[PDB]
């Protein structure tokens, strides 16, 4: 099977959340990681992690810490969302210059093996639809243009193997990938999915977009 | 004081919601309450309630059961959420047909005439601004247009008293209303916050859109 993307960027966002009833309130992004997958050879190649200070509730809920595992000092450390988009793209920035790498959707003349594709790949549409989107609009912060489409694997999950996964432990489950400890989180879930990916990808999925926000 | 709206309709939203130690994201409407609040009189002169079937967790959890105190068997009786905004819509187009009710844009002065404005109000932002509308844009069904713009009751409140309310049951408290027992759900809760905007009118708060789409 050929692979349309040399490489795929997966995102797994963490961030503040409770489970309080009907109260509700703004969630922040916390964490904010990224894993370059190589489509050809299976292994990561680059890495993106970065934790994100919340700014209209910057106390992480008991609930948040034990969902998440992400401790009170992680995100007093960290930096806010909008010095964390820029550290986002001074690494898709650097990627590019060493690894040749564009984001299309195709190239419409004969390929040649330098240029490399690559695509965003989350396991729902909510990372880059609805948690990075939908703070971005409310905090007036510039969203980089090229996370505006992705690959949802929860739905290429669907299609390709068939069957209905029970969130991304349920998924990797029933393809024999069995981790220990708790539910992994931030970079962890990150580069799980990216597993997901690969071995989708050895089966014969051929990876394509599947949403786009313009 | 003079009211801009002449009638309030107030939302509520209850959804499906676990506590099982896993990452949740897609919650999906169980009940549709809806309380016509008459911004003169005080009555509520109308009202609609519809439970809805959940389709991509079908199976109600014990946490949700629980806290929203509605049964499996009453949402295995219910419509899915695209039949459930074609009776809202009956309701409204029901409502217009016998109130004379209008919903319209930037409406800087009260009519003083024979047609009524009316308003959403929904606790917070989430009904329909979180809710309705990420469940709406993935199952890609059509949202009724005039649900775009509402009150943020919550922010309505914190700004007109000038303090922070804890919850609804808080802000209640803080206005000499008190109920007793466990947090109320649905159609009433709906009423419970049409309560509240009632008072609040009878404070002086002119009552003005904070949220549109």
């Amino acid at each position: 099977s050929k692979q349309l993307f040399d490489y795929l960027i997966v995102i797994d966002f963490e961030s503040t959340c409770w489970n309080d009833g009907k109260h509700h309130h703004s969630q922040e992004i916390i964490e904010f990681p990224a894993v370059l997958l190589n489509t050809s050879t299976g292994q990561i190649d680059s890495e993106f992690q970065a934790y994100v200070q919340p700014q209209e509730h910057p106390i992480l809920s008991e609930f948040c810490m034990e969902l998440t595992g992400i401790k009170q000092a992680q995100v007093d450390e960290g930096v806010p969302l909008k010095i964390c988009l820029s550290q986002f793209c001074k690494w898709i920035h650097k990627i590019q210059q060493q690894k040749n790498i564009i984001f299309a959707t195709g190239i419409s003349e004969p390929s040649a093996s330098e240029v490399k594709l690559c695509a965003f790949v989350t396991w729902s549409d909510w990372d880059l639809g609805v948690c990075l989107e939908y703070e971005c609009k409310r905090k007036q912060l510039l969203k980089p243009v090229f996370l505006n489409s992705w690959i949802d694997l929860r739905a290429t999950y669907k299609l390709f193997y068939r069957r209905k996964p029970k969130g991304l432990s349920g998924a990797l489950q029933e393809v024999g990938i069995e981790f220990s400890g708790r539910e992994a989180s931030g970079l962890d879930a990150s580069r799980n999915t990216a597993l997901l990916a690969w071995k989708m990808i050895r089966d014969g999925c051929v990876m394509k977009i599947t949403r786009s926000l313009n």
